[PDB]
């Protein structure tokens, strides 16, 4: 009973082709054209990096790691806290279709080994305070060939630098907007492998694509207006922040980052940089629903609180009232998903809905012990089909089995339902 499988509209603007590569460079070049627009901004340095700056230096790094070697049959890990650095090998990568496998920069040498031991790598890019950590990881994973330090401009304690890297390996008269981003097929192609002991989740750069789709949504994600600013606290590792991320570039925005929540520095940070829209981890949900401080900024250009999921009904109210909004932009996705599924229409916030499909995506609900579809208000596991599903765990069939089914549905393991307008809430 087809009414009883809730389907996302068609999208604002229509899938576009291309690899998730193509399309960021496509859009990256646009904005770099324009000089002083700013694609990161340190909140605890201060420094500003232009699209300029970011485009040109991913562009070298893609054509520096594709003549040192690297293709599609390679892979890369990107191994550091929050930076302005941190979307440059991401970025440049993409642009050459070599995989690019996260690190959670807290895991000890142990999780870490063992998210390393499934991505493969190749060349790991690594912050400066991170080094110690992934030489140690290579004493086990002879696979991993060359280091490459990330918050250096010179060599690093024999490493190169990202810079160092680059004029190490560009050709004479290398010119960076003349540079065309490789061609694949974006469905075989993987883009990420994110973690999730964790399994590593193949997100091909089909998923990608459609999220960039989702990204300037102008009711599922955030409608391109000039001067956009986003005060991300998100780790840009885990899917949360890499999918706004690579979106909010898409789109041009500013993207003011934290790579440790502090109170003050966040709050002024929101006033000062005017911030319009701000993201964070589920128990910074918590502390702002403790927070007295709110009340001492001028937070009139704040939008939009977003959420990653799923939030408490309670704690959502009592964070959307300090901030004096009418509710929190709510999304609910997972690794596995590549980045959220239903999401909050804009304007179009519920009590505690989680939200609505996204484009090109089908949700719906099934009894728990037979696997049934279910009807209107009524509670069963959340099922969801459509093109962000991952490829599958890294050499892990049976667990990628165990999640999907043979129709393509994604079993989610939570409790849902949906209501009358088609808003669905997590129980």
């Amino acid at each position: 009973d087809a009414k009883n499988i809730k389907k996302g509209p068609a999208p604002f603007y229509p899938l576009e082709d291309g690899t998730a590569g193509e399309q960021l460079h496509k859009a990256m070049k646009r904005y770099a054209l324009v000089p002083g627009t700013i694609a990161f901004t340190d909140a605890h340095i201060e420094v500003n990096i232009t699209y300029a700056e970011y485009f040109e230096m991913s562009v070298r790094l893609a054509e520096a790691m594709k003549r040192y070697g690297l293709n599609t049959n390679h892979r890369i890990v990107v191994c550091s806290e929050n930076s302005l650095q941190f979307f440059m090998p991401v970025l440049g990568a993409l642009f050459i279709g070599v995989a690019v496998a996260p690190a959670n920069d807290i895991y000890n040498e142990r999780e870490l080994l063992n998210s390393m031991n499934i991505s493969q790598p190749t060349v790991v890019f690594v912050s400066k305070k991170g080094l110690q950590k992934i030489l140690n990881v290579q004493k086990k994973l002879p696979i991993i060939q060359k280091i490459i330090i990330m918050d250096s401009k010179t060599d690093y304690q024999g490493f190169q630098s990202m810079y160092t890297f680059v004029t190490s390996h560009l050709p004479p008269g290398f010119n960076e907007y003349d540079f065309v981003p490789e061609s694949f097929d974006r469905d075989k192609t993987i883009a990420l492998i994110m973690n999730s002991l964790p399994k590593g989740v193949a997100l091909p750069h089909r998923t990608a694509c459609v999220r960039f789709s989702h990204a300037r949504d102008p009711i599922f994600g955030n409608q391109i207006i000039p001067d956009t600013a986003i005060l991300s606290v998100v780790p840009f590792h885990h899917g949360f922040g890499m999918f706004t991320t690579l979106g909010y570039l898409i789109c041009g925005f500013r993207v003011v980052l934290m790579y440790r929540f502090e109170e003050e520095l966040f709050l002024r940070s929101l006033q000062d940089y005017k911030i319009q829209s701000a993201l964070l981890v589920p128990t910074l949900f918590s502390f702002f629903a403790k927070s007295t401080l709110i009340d001492k900024y001028d937070l009139s250009n704040l939008h939009e609180i977003a959420s990653g999921g799923p939030l408490s009904k309670e704690v959502g109210e009592a964070v959307a009232k300090r901030f004096h909004l009418p509710g929190i932009r709510q999304g609910y996705g997972l690794t596995e998903t590549t980045s959220a599924i239903l999401i909050t229409p804009e304007g179009d916030d519920k009590p505690g809905a989680v939200g609505k499909v996204v484009p090109f995506f089908e949700a719906k609900v099934v009894d728990l012990d037979t696997g049934k579809t279910l009807g209107v208000n009524q509670r069963g596991e959340l099922c969801v089909r459509g093109p962000m599903i991952m490829s599958g765990y890294v050499n892990n069939p049976e667990a990628t089995n165990a999640l999907i089914d043979k129709d393509g549905w994604l079993h989610s393991g939570d409790i849902a339902y949906w209501d009358e307008d088609e808003h669905f809430f997590i129980v």
